[PDB]
Parts: C-alpha cells; sequence; structure tokens
C-alpha cells in the first residue's frame, strides 16, 4: 500500500547523458548509438537568443566546434545536422550503454520521468505529465537544457521529451526527440503564451481509484451521474471533457474496485462542487491529475 | 525554476539489485562487493511470521538453500550469517557494478530515495523522509521487501534503509544496512504501534524558503516571532520544536532570500493558525515537510 509520484528507474538514461559545448554554451546531450541529440540553441550566443537564424548560425559551425564529453572521455564529432529544433552530432563511437530505445511523441495528459542533468551529469529524477497546454511543470535551472523525459517498458526506453526552455511564467517547454516542439513554442527568447491549461479528468479519476484501492474512501457517495451531466461540471471547473474512450481506459480500475466509472464521476463532481472540507486524499489536499490509469495499475500491481 | 519531489538518479543502485529465494519466499537483495544483504524474514514460511525464532529457522538452512539471482545469472552462496534483522549471504563473485558506498543510519527528518523492487527488478524511484516516528510513508507491495533507501554524494551511495514490512496502518518499517530497525519495530507479524508522528518543522521552513526562491511569496507577512513563541504554536499543531541548530542549518536559505529565519517562522505560524485559505504553495494545498534544507539548496543550485 501507499501511493507516490514514482519515476521510472533512471539507470538506462544516465548511461546516455553527455555534455555538449559549442563556443561558450554548455548543455546536455543524449548519446544513443553513434548520434548525440541536443537542443539546437547550443549554437547561440546571448545576442542570438532574442531572434536566432539557426540556419545561418549553424553554417559558421564545423564538427570540431561541437565539444562532446561522456564523463571524462571526449567523443569525436564526424557529422552534424539540424532536424527541427535538435542538433544531431554524429560521433565515431557507438554508445556501449545504449539501451533498447524508441523515440515517441506523447499525448497531452500522458506521464513520463525526467532525468534532470547539468554539464552532462544527472542530478535527479521526477515524474511529470505533459499538460493539456503542452507545457510541463518541471524543476529545471540554467544548464538543464538537453535533459530528457522518458517511459520504460520492460527493457525499452521510449524517449518522449527533451528540455529546451523556461517560459517567464516558470513552466517548461521542449520537444520530442525529432526536435518538434510540444505546443506552439519556438526556440527564441520572446515572451510566449502557453494556452489555458485544463485538469486531466481521466487521471484525477484514476487517482481516485488509487485512493479507494489504498483505503481512502471518505469521498465515495450514494450518487451517480451521466457523461453529459458530469461534463457540464468539468467545463465549469476547467477539467477536460470525459469521453467513452476515457471510461474504457478506466475499465480495469472500475473492475478492480467494483465502482462503476460514472459513480466515480459523481464523487469527483461532489469534490469539485464542495471542495475537500479540509480533508486529504492519498496525503494530498488537492485533486491530483499527474497519474494516468496505466500509472495507477502499474504502481498498484508492482510492474518491473 | 519549479520545485519537485526529486529522487536521486537510481542507476548505481539498480546495478546492485538481486533476487533472493529461500524455500517458497522470494524478496530483494542488495549485492555489494561479494556480499548480498536481504531481510532475514526471507527464511520464514507463513506459519513462522506470527512469532519467528530466526536463530532456530536459520539453523535449518544451508548456503545452497539461498537462491541468489542477479538478472539471469545465478550467484554461488559460500557463506551465510545473520546480523540483527538482515541476512548477509557471502557469494563467490564481487559485484562488478558495486559503486563507491557507505552504510549510514539516517536521522529522523532526513530524506532519501527509494528504489522499489520486485523479484530483484527495479520498478520505480521516489523520495521519502524518515518520519520523526521512524516510519516511512512509501509505496510498496508484497515482494518489495529488500528494496533500499539511499542518498548520493558525488559518486558515493550512502545506503540508509532496507524495507521490511508494512504495518496494518499502511506505513512502512525497515532497518539500516546493519539490520537495526528504525523505531521500535520487530520483524514479526504482530500489530505494532508506530508512535505519534510530528511535522518536521525545519523541513517545512526549508520548503517555505524554496517557495520564496520560486516566486510564491503570498504567505510572507509583516510579522516576526521568537523561538519560544513559535515553539508554543509548533507544540499546539504537532510540529517538532525548532532549535538554534535548525536555525543555523536554515542559514544559507535565509542568506539567499534575505528573510530572517524568525520572520519565516512568523509566516509559518500564521499559516498554521489560519490555514491556506484555499491557496497553494509550490502547487501544494498543505505544508510540505519532506524536503530538508540541503534538498532545497541542492535542487535550487543544480548539484550533480
Ligand atoms: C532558445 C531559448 C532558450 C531558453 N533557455 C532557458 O530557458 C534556459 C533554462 C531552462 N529551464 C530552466 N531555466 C533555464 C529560453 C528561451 O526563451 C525564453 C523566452 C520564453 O518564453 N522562453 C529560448
Ligand atoms: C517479518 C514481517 C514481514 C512482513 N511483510 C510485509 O509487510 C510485506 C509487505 C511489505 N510492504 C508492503 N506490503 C507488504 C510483515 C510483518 O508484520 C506486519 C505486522 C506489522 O505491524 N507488520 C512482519
Amino acid at each position: 500500500s501507499g501511493f507516490r509520484k514514482m519515476a521510472f528507474p533512471s539507470g538506462k538514461v544516465e548511461g546516455c547523458m553527455v555534455q555538449v559545448t559549442c563556443g561558450t554554451t554548455t548543455l546536455n546531450g543524449l548519446w544513443l548509438d553513434d548520434v548525440v541529440y541536443c537542443p539546437r540553441h547550443v549554437i547561440c550566443t546571448s545576442e542570438d537568443m532574442l531572434n536566432p537564424n539557426y540556419e545561418d548560425l549553424l553554417i559558421r559551425k564545423s564538427n570540431h566546434n561541437f565539444l562532446v564529453q561522456a564523463g571524462n572521455v571526449q567523443l569525436r564529432v564526424i557529422g552534424h545536422s539540424m532536424q527541427n529544433c535538435v542538433l544531431k552530432l554524429k560521433v565515431d563511437t557507438a554508445n556501449p550503454k545504449t539501451p533498447k530505445y524508441k523515440f515517441v511523441r506523447i499525448q497531452p495528459g500522458q506521464t513520463f520521468s525526467v532525468l534532470a542533468c547539468y554539464n552532462g551529469s544527472p542530478s535527479g529524477v521526477y515524474q511529470c505529465a505533459m499538460r493539456p497546454n503542452f507545457t510541463i511543470k518541471g524543476s529545471f535551472l540554467n544548464g538543464s537544457c538537453g535533459s530528457v523525459g522518458f517511459n520504460i517498458d520492460y527493457d525499452c526506453v521510449s524517449f518522449c521529451y527533451m528540455h529546451h526552455m523556461e517560459l517567464p511564467t516558470g513552466v517548461h517547454a521542449g520537444t520530442d526527440l525529432e526536435g518538434n516542439f510540444y505546443g506552439p513554442f519556438v526556440d527564441r527568447q520572446t515572451a510566449q503564451a502557453a494556452g489555458t491549461d485544463t485538469t486531466i479528468t481521466v487521471n484525477v479519476l484514476a487517482w481516485l481509484y488509487a485512493a479507494v484501492i489504498n483505503g481512502d474512501r471518505w469521498f465515495l457517495n450514494r450518487f451517480t451521474t451521466t457523461l453529459n451531466d458530469f461534463n457540464l461540471v468539468a467545463m465549469k471547473y476547467n477539467y477536460e471533457p470525459l469521453t467513452q474512450d476515457h471510461v474504457d481506459i478506466l475499465g480495469p480500475l472500475s473492475a478492480q474496485t467494483g465502482i462503476a466509472v460514472l459513480d466515480m464521476c459523481a464523487s469527483l463532481k461532489e469534490l469539485l462542487q464542495n471542495g475537500m472540507n479540509g480533508r486529504t486524499i492519498l496525503g494530498s489536499a488537492l485533486l491530483e491529475d499527474e497519474f494516468t490509469p496505466f500509472d495507477v495499475v502499474r504502481q498498484c500491481s508492482g510492474v518491473t
């Protein structure tokens, strides 16, 4: 029993972290096979960041200008290219610690672990959700760019995120491993609006099932609702509308607890309308939305 | 910016996890050098757990009865001994993945990362605090015994916890790596009282400094207090009394924010007396106490 914001074991990703230096800028790179991936803004100086012409900036760079270090050993750069907002530095050595991996573009509402890095060295690991507005509420400082988000299935690491920037609002923006930003963000030092964010309804319901599994049942009530009635409440409270796809994904948790999904929706409706009355659910005084139905089942079943 | 319950990168500890089987029982072991450490209750059957005589049970066991597996390879057990509540299985092979390590007995209020394991395989990593009542509020299921808690300084892993049991209340109990339980707990299936727990005052203050550093300043006020006045409030709300040692440890955070520790105490006093009024601090609707002053500085400075 117990429920925690649990991250994947980070070992397979730690063995991929390298430091990338271009001129005066140092950030993190991801070394998989004979390729090192990093944010393309590593080629920018302070004056460039305000409105960079990455194509022009990258033209003044040669392979020998990209300094790639894996721990204490230097890697030899034999090729360089830009793919969207990432640079791909071809090195002459395949990473012997390269795990089985895939590059995936996660959906909003999905979760992943972040291995925060500085100078190619891992500092910590935490679990994040890709917000509906395509931002992540991470913990990153200057030098953290190039840190990655991932999921692990058996022995396969699915890299889904690479950190690029912090918006003036303190939230984080980044790309998939092909360098395509999540959201409308551009890699330029201009104020950028992240959209209105919503609460991930299916995740809050999944966490309510996790609460029931762990003995916290006070919020359960004698009520039910319909998808339409519940969605009127969800819109009022900036929650994502619940669909039959979400109800179907909640199926295993509904079967495990014996609580019909629409009955759980009625509990959530009452919690939204009346608050928590100074009580807690799984040690939290607010409705948690950064656990997917899969995360709940995995945590509550002990998947290794 | 941003503040998360960040765990240490778990890689150095993943390379130490093994599976230990004795008869019908399987749990996790920690392989360091040529020794495997695991909870001694691995030698118990269902009937034994209620009141085990570990000395008598261990006498009926030989080296060949302890089945130790590291991934897919079997380790040869050449010695076995009991040290308090842990078994030490001497194997004929030193772990080639053994990091620089120490065994430490952490103090209550201190934090550590837990690598939750099943069948010797890591499933996840999360940050915990050793509660003042010597319990941990973890996330563990059957099979998780033998999972360890640790801290990392540079390249040195300080193992501080080994998981042994879940009390009927859902909280967790375990030992240091010499097998000495934290708290009054015994490894027997009898209902055990964990003491009254208190909130780790110095950690809540450290987290309030983390909030100020990250822009959340609403709770700051025009008041101050004394250690004695603040401690009268702390006792009323089941908070640990604040000492000059705690004020001194908060020194760097006080210097960084320019907020005198007793002024932060007055903010905490008002938050205790008046609640949060439906507002949040670092995305939390309750006062967080599982971040030490060291964790705040480390996270807010990017220590790798
Ligand atoms: C190419 C680029 C890089 C960075 N760098 C950073 O944030 C560095 C960093 C990352 N994370 C936490 N702390 C620090 C900012 C950029 O624009 C700001 C304007 C906006 O919005 N974002 C644009
Ligand atoms: C030697 C021993 C082992 C276990 N085993 C477990 O809890 C297994 C486990 C661990 N963590 C989470 N879920 C499951 C319990 C014991 O006594 C209970 C009476 C009490 O209090 N504790 C005594």
